[PDB]
């Protein structure tokens, strides 16, 4: 299994069931920020800032409500559609114990502890007031709880799972209040939704010619959805401290005949996210080019800071909030009480989300097979279903100790653990070329 930290205490101390009846603390209804007249949903707090909607995400983008798969000619290749998926109550629990489960396995790592650490201490930044004398909430990167009296209280947070919209294996990340600022890329960080499944996975090869050759391979080996939580985590860590790149930066790739032929351009935050020999094809220059930006933006966060004098509302203190914002970005306060940016420790805060969390380094934290590169092809997708102990648990994933399963990756081979693998499509061979 995994290499472990020793006894510490769970990431998330309820084991929900979806019927549990709402209290207005952590099982309730909510609804996002202005959303009109959207019906709520019931919601769960894992953690402290952190959420989970188990329903298909019809909410977060308005191009985005219906579930039907578009017409066979209209669909790409690597997407996968299902309306019925998560719309019963069943299911639903089945989800929450699937992404329970995969936040105790990320935080059963020293590297999932440090990441999910870092999630929670990224409180987005209070960059709301349209004066400067005072600090204000940007209320976009809230929600609004039902209460047991049926008022609604606004509550801030970090991060909220939803389900996936009308295709399912796209884990898009939507977030709110960047309309004008783009708050994932300034340094003030946002709320992340991320659309995820426990529910699927991806099938991949093990050996590297085949995995980044578009015509081979069936994906004998199933990815682990936890090295697939913790590769969103990582945007989600990149873009609440508001250093994601623009993914306009990309790199147009030309180390694959194949990503060549066809033009194929990765983002820059991707190769920052799977980190490994990947991030070195982001063109240092450029990459110099960032830190400095990144580094500006956090002395202009220093600077507002150092103008308040007052905060708005009651939930916390002026003090309270200086200082939650002193622990996010690690500034050093003057004898004068005076914020600024030190630039080793901004140097260690940077590499620490852009290169300690990486895809790659999950992968030997949790000693699974993974792919080894993001530059490869997705071979397939399969169902699975990793809420009983008998088919995967937090510390072995789907090789489990003491069964056939724990040598050789023998678990996510789906050849060998096949009872555990439903493939729903084939990807090879409908690529383009
Ligand atoms: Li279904
Ligand atoms: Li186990
Ligand atoms: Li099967
Ligand atoms: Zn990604």
């Amino acid at each position: 299994g995994l290499v472990p930290r020793g006894s510490h205490m769970p990431f998330v101390n309820k084991q929900f069931n979806y019927k549990d009846p709402v209290n207005g603390v952590d099982i309730a209804y909510i609804k996002i920020p202005n959303a009109g007249q959207m019906q709520p949903v019931k919601a769960f707090k894992i953690h402290n800032k952190i959420w989970v909607i188990p329903e298909r995400d019809t909410f977060t983008n308005p191009e985005e409500g219906d579930l039907n798969p578009p017409p066979e000619a209209k669909q790409v290749p690597v997407s996968y559609y299902d309306s019925t998926y998560l719309s019963t109550d069943n299911e639903k629990d089945n989800y929450l114990k699937g992404v329970t489960k995969l936040f105790e396995r990320i935080y059963s790592t020293d590297l999932g502890r440090m990441l999910l650490t870092s999630i929670v201490r990224g409180i987005p930044f209070w960059g709301g007031s349209t004066i400067d004398t005072e600090l204000k909430v940007i209320d976009t990167n809230s929600i609004n709880v039902i209460q047991p009296d049926g008022s609604y209280r606004s509550e801030e947070l970090n991060l909220v799972i939803i389900g996936p919209s009308a295709d399912i294996i796209q884990f898009e990340c939507k977030s709110f209040g960047h309309e004008v600022l783009n708050l994932t890329r300034n340094g003030y960080g946002s709320t992340q939704y991320i659309r995820f499944s426990p529910d699927f996975t991806f099938g991949f090869e093990e050996s590297l010619e085949v995995d980044t050759n578009p015509l081979l391979g069936a994906g004998k080996f199933a990815t682990d959805p936890a090295v697939t939580l913790a590769h969103e985590l990582i945007h989600a860590g990149h873009r609440l401290y508001g250093i994601a790149i623009n993914p306009n930066r990309v790199f147009k790739v030309n180390t694959n005949a194949y990503y060549e032929m066809s033009g194929l351009e990765v983002s820059f935050e991707e190769l920052r996210t799977f980190g490994g020999h990947d991030a070195k094809f982001i063109d240092s220059l450029q990459e110099n080019e960032f830190r400095l930006y990144y580094y500006n933006k956090f002395k202009d966060i220093a600077s507002t800071l150092n103008k308040a004098k007052s905060i708005v509302g009651t939930t916390a203190s002026l003090q309270y909030m200086k200082n939650v914002f002193k622990e996010k970005y690690l500034l050093s306060e003057d004898t004068s009480g005076k914020f600024s940016v030190d630039k080793l420790k901004f140097d260690k805060l940077y590499k620490m989300l852009t290169e300690i969390y990486t895809e790659d380094n999950f992968v030997k934290f949790f000693k699974v097979l993974n792919r080894k590169t993001y530059l490869n092809f997705d071979k397939a997708v399969f169902k699975i279903n990793i809420v009983p102990k008998v088919n995967y648990t937090i510390y072995d994933g789907f090789n489990l100790r003491n069964t056939n399963l724990a040598a050789n990756f023998n678990g996510q081979n789906t050849e060998i653990n096949n009872m555990n693998f439903t493939k729903l499509k084939n990807f090879t061979g409908l690529f383009e070329f």
